[PDB]
Formats: structure tokens, C-alpha cells, sequence
């Protein structure tokens, strides 16, 4: 994606700009004036919206995946698996939900070739779950009705959460993540 | 109960699922109706009061749905999958609107937020209600109740931003998953 915190600053200031204005109504012009710049001072980062958009959808992808796959420890049995990524895959979407708005609801913006990317990350955020699932299943811990219902509940479960997160209910992620653990488990049918 | 205003709604929600709310004006939304300059603003004096009728709907319309499909005098594991599976094909079947009345609530005035919050705290209760009965039955036995109202509820809603997928384009077959997956959250044997 590349490490410049110039980029990284245009980056979280379209974010913010990219909830408040809507993507499609905001221009960079919008962006880079937000940031105290002259207008071209985002091109040599970004040379299109899109390429903004990409660079921010795929940061956000990558950084989940990231998250719940250093949260696995393929050592440990399935439903401590369980219990640790659902817990760093439902914390990362409250952290890091502005961000993941932008880079959830927009995908119908982004090229042919930087779908297909982000369309791959999200298949391998999935599959994360669906192994220790399986791991689960093979080990006697876990009996799901249906591995892939189980591993698209959960993912679906976490993404949404960067959608209503904070309630007045919940508004620690501790919290909420302690709450679809355990529904996660009840869900693979673990025993309590 | 008026025909244009109900056009604007209809329309709107459209070029908001395919622009994005922020993204749209209340004259393109009046240019994609034909309709002339000004016709819009004696029904929606501004594109927020447009996102606010069409949540209104929208979230009325869930409501009566899953409370069309539960049966209070009926046991408690056949309520929650008759109303999961109203829950979920509602989502299915009317994803444009829920996906407009849903992810744009952050657009909402404070007013109209807590009118619509209102709305899905009702529409959480149906769950809740449900998974109390079965609790004080035996039937279930619910880590938390609320936990699992909500995340029954925003399960359904979910729908609506993915479906249909590659895994997943039949509703009454997500349904059916889903309504096992529900089962299996609050305890329920099988």
C-alpha cells in the first residue's frame, strides 16, 4: 500500500471527508483543502479518486485480515481459536469503523482489477474462520450445521457492528466482542 | 397517502442505493422523475426529510412484517422461526430500501434518529420477547438475551448489504440457515 504518513494523512482526512460529504459528491479538492494543501498536493499520492478510495479499502481489508490471523494460533484448540479471533475480528470493526464504512460501502466504486483484490482479501477474512470451524469439527469440539452458515454469520456479525457501533448498550468493544463470542460458540454448537 | 410523494420515496431510495445518500440532490432525484423544478419540496423540504420518510417506511414495514409472524400463544422455538425467517426474507426482498433506511442513519437528525431508534428497539423487543417466553419455558437458555435480540437483528439487516452472493441467492435458503443458527444462539437443543 506504501508507508508514507503524507499518504496515511490523506488517507484518515478523506475518510472523515468520505463519511461526511459522501464519496461520490466529494472531490480530492474537497480532501486536500481540508488538510490546509493546495489541490495537487494529493495527486502525487493519488492520481484519481479511485485510486483513494483503493488505496483506503484495501488498508482497511488488509488490517482486519491482519488482525484475526495474528489472533489465530493454529496450537491452541478450535474454540480458543474461536474465542480469540471473533473477539479481534468484532474489536477491529468498532476501532476502526469510519474506516470501514468507506471501504465496506463503496467497493461499487473501485475498478475492475482493484475489485477483484479486495473481493480475494475478503474471501481470505472468511476462510480464516472457516478452518477453525473445521479445526473444531475434526476435533470433536465443534458440531455446526453448516460450516460456511457459520463462518458468513460470523463475518457478517463483525461488519456490521462498524454500521451501529457505539450503542447506548454497547459502546466498549470489550463488551460487545465478549457477547458474540459467546454466540459464536453457541452457534458452532461448543459446549458452554 | 400521496402519489407523488410516494414516486419521490420510490425513486429516491434507487438513486440513493445506487449514488449514495450524500452523493444525491433532491433535483436529481426530481430530473430522474421528470419532474419539474420545486416539485419535490412540498413533500421533502430537504433531502434529509426524504432519508427520514424512507427509513420511516422501511423500518414500519420489518416490523409489521415479523409481527405478522409471530404467535404469541404458539411455543417459543416456532415463534423465532417463523419470525427469522419473516426477518430475513423481508431483508432479501426489500434490500434497496433496507440498505437506504440503515446505513445512512448516521444522516438522520437528532429527531428522527431517536423516532427510528424507536422503531428497532420494537423491532428488537419481537426477538426479545420471543426468546424470554422461551427461556421461562425451558426451551431456550440464553446466555443474554439482549446480546442475542441483537444479533438476530443485525444478522437480517445484513442481508440486505450482501445478498444475494455466490453462497447464498435463495432467500428461504439463508432463512433456513439462519433460523438454525438463531436456534443454536440462545440454546435451543438440535
Amino acid at each position: 500500500l506504501g508507508t508514507s504518513k503524507a499518504a496515511a494523512r490523506i488517507r484518515a482526512a478523506a475518510i472523515e471527508v468520505f463519511a461526511a460529504k459522501g464519496y461520490g459528491a466529494t472531490t480530492t479538492r474537497e480532501i486536500a483543502a481540508s488538510l490546509d494543501m493546495s489541490p495537487g498536493a494529493v495527486y502525487p499520492h493519488y492520481k484519481t479518486k479511485e485510486s483513494l478510495l483503493y488505496a483506503i479499502s484495501l488498508e482497511g481489508h488488509h488490517s482486519v485480515l491482519a488482525a484475526i490471523t495474528a489472533a489465530d494460533f493454529p496450537d491452541i484448540a478450535a474454540p480458543d481459536r474461536l474465542m480469540s479471533t471473533v473477539t479481534a475480528y468484532v474489536t477491529w470493526h468498532a476501532d476502526n469503523r469510519a474506516s470501514a464504512r468507506v471501504g465496506q460501502y463503496e467497493l461499487r466504486s473501485l475498478s475492475p482489477e482493484h475489485f477483484a483484490i479486495i473481493a480475494d482479501i475478503r474471501r481470505s477474512t472468511t476462510k480464516v474462520f472457516t478452518r477453525i470451524i473445521e479445526a473444531g469439527a475434526t476435533a470433536g469440539d465443534f458440531h455446526p450445521f453448516d460450516i460456511e452458515a457459520a463462518a458468513l454469520a460470523i463475518t457478517s456479525l463483525g461488519i456490521d457492528v462498524s454500521r451501529w457501533f457505539p450503542s447506548h448498550t454497547y459502546s466498549d468493544p470489550r463488551i460487545i466482542a465478549a457477547r458474540y463470542v459467546e454466540l459464536a460458540l453457541r452457534m458452532v454448537g461448543c459446549a458452554d
